[PDB]
């Protein structure tokens, strides 16, 4: 099934088209995943010049089918059930006291290579907040991703606070809001609710004149 | 108490020596250890030119104490609960098929820096086998490192098995058999079973001539 379409390390694509308060940005990304050990490595560049908000915001939009799914919670691992025809993923971010995003992203297999194709549209953005103006450290803290079946979509939801550090000792909070379905017809796995732990290490590329981002990720579900 | 010495970024040294089949060698680690987010970050080198073993076959030699013990589980973190005075780490590492490491450590304080100091002999090693005819890939997968009390050495004991990835396709096993117990007199923390999640990536530094591991570990307690 989908499972067996990770056995071994994946090529991964990441293409993003972004608009936030009307800057128009583009990221690309390439690296590989290794669902076995839950390890995601990529490195984005922004294809448009300077990004225009900070790199730490999109590393959630920016491939939840290489969570590692313990052998025992393999029954509930929606994301590669999906594969290869893929899923849709869309949520909105609501950054406090801020702006939002709002996305939807294709995830699916083209040939060997797993893609994650999204659009991002930003609004209500302080010019001078922690966003536009560029206050939110390089530096990624660890979370938990509750996810939840939503049977009448054939698919899942999930929610969960992202806190991204700021530059003056506070927290930036992202509460993000997400829904998962299947491009195509075939079954899936509706889960039990569970949750994925997440650990991230993001780095630059000291030979790289471009605005980019080094990205090291480990996932792993827990919670039954 | 112990924990209390492991707030914030400790440096750490390692230093081994090791005679396998004859062939002998040292290796020198520094680097740093956050124990608040089970992370360490080290860089080794081999100081008697090339290294007669494969990197990876030396990780699990090459500081526990740096784990993320879960704030249900701190009665459960024996090797923080031993320090500053430390304690000895001794392993028999059954390469299967192959040949044994034998592995004595202590792991303590120098002033502010927490030192693993080695001592590793290897018998019975094939001479073209997958660790001496070095055929085993520069990587690491994710284990869990199985811990259990042991009450009548005042310690803990361990057991798990690293799979090597070898360069024709195949797994390298490695059985790990591991004893600790306490080098001071004062109280220390036994506990209930449980175990170790460990996540590697090792890396080299492109400008470095010497042969050498980059590595980047995270490693948390589950399992109660
Ligand atoms: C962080 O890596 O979490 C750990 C262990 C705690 C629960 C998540 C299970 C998991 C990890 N590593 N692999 N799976
Ligand atoms: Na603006
Ligand atoms: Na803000
Ligand atoms: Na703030
Ligand atoms: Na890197
Ligand atoms: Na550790
Ligand atoms: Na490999």
């Amino acid at each position: 099934k989908g499972e067996e379409l990770f056995t071994g390390v994946v090529p991964i694509l990441v293409e993003l088209d972004g608009d936030v308060n009307g800057h128009k940005f583009s990221v690309r990304g390439e690296g590989e995943g290794d669902a076995t050990n839950g390890k995601l490595t990529l490195k984005f560049i922004c294809t448009t010049g300077k990004l225009p908000v900070p790199w730490p915001t999109l590393v959630t939009t920016l491939v939840q089918c290489f969570s590692r799914y313990p052998d025992h919670m393999k029954r509930h691992d929606f994301f590669k059930s999906a594969m290869p025809e893929g899923y849709v993923q869309e949520r909105t971010i609501s950054f406090k006291d801020d702006g939002t995003y709002k996305t939807r992203a294709e995830v699916k297999f083209e040939g060997d290579t797993l893609v994650n194709r999204i659009e991002l549209k930003g609004i209500d953005f302080k010019e001078d907040g922690n966003i536009l103006g560029h206050k939110l450290e390089y530096n990624f803290n660890s979370h938990n991703v509750y996810i939840t079946a939503d049977k009448q979509k054939n698919g899942i939801k999930a929610n969960f606070k992202i806190r991204h550090n700021v530059e003056d000792g506070s927290v930036q909070l992202a509460d993000h809001y997400q829904q998962n379905t299947p491009i195509g017809d075939g079954p899936v796995l509706l889960p039990d609710n569970h949750y994925l732990s997440t650990k991230s290490v993001l780095s630059k590329d000291p030979n790289e004149k471009r605005d980019h981002m080094v990205l090291l990720e480990f996932v792993t579900a827990a919670g039954i």
